[PDB]
């Protein structure tokens, strides 16, 4: 048995004027020695945070937790799907002190390849989508890790 720890930069864009946001996303996977198939779960958090001229100031935050089949296609390459739960906590100051939170959970689902240029190093690239109430965000991740 091995496990495959990654980690690397993560960026969200949401459809409606919700420009880039920037994170990171870490995925555990595991693998046996004898089946191509194993288990890979994901954590991704983003976020972004503005003040306008006018005083005002908006923070959006996207976290991502999700978890699937992950398939062993060859040596260096290997597929998967994940799915779970995406939560979206966004706030919004009116200044000087007018404040309105909003935060609520949503599905996520996600796919992904990984590949291994040498046996212990994996690199790993998937996107994720999440509908949190009326918004859809879709986050890009780009990541590197052992295989050990
Ligand atoms: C979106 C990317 C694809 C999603 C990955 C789904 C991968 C699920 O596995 C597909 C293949 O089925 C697995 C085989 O398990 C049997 C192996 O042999 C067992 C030991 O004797």
């Amino acid at each position: 048995a091995t496990s495959t720890v990654t980690g690397g930069y993560a960026q969200s864009d949401a459809q409606g004027q919700m420009n880039k946001m920037g994170g990171f996303n870490l995925k555990y996977r595991y693998e046996e020695d004898n089946s191509p198939l194993g288990v890979i779960g994901s954590f991704t958090y983003t976020e972004k945070s503005r003040t306008a001229s006018s005083g005002d100031y908006n923070k959006n935050q996207y976290y991502g937790i999700t978890a699937g089949p992950a398939y062993r296609i060859n040596d260096w390459a290997s597929i998967y799907g994940v799915v779970g739960v995406g939560y979206g906590k966004f706030q919004t100051t009116e200044y000087p002190t007018y404040k309105n939170d909003t935060s609520d959970y949503g599905f996520s689902y996600g796919a992904g390849l990984q590949f291994n240029p040498m046996e212990n190093v994996a690199l790993d690239f998937s996107y994720e989508q999440s509908r949190i109430r009326s918004v859809d965000v879709g986050t890009w991740i780009a990541g590197v890790g052992y295989r050990f």
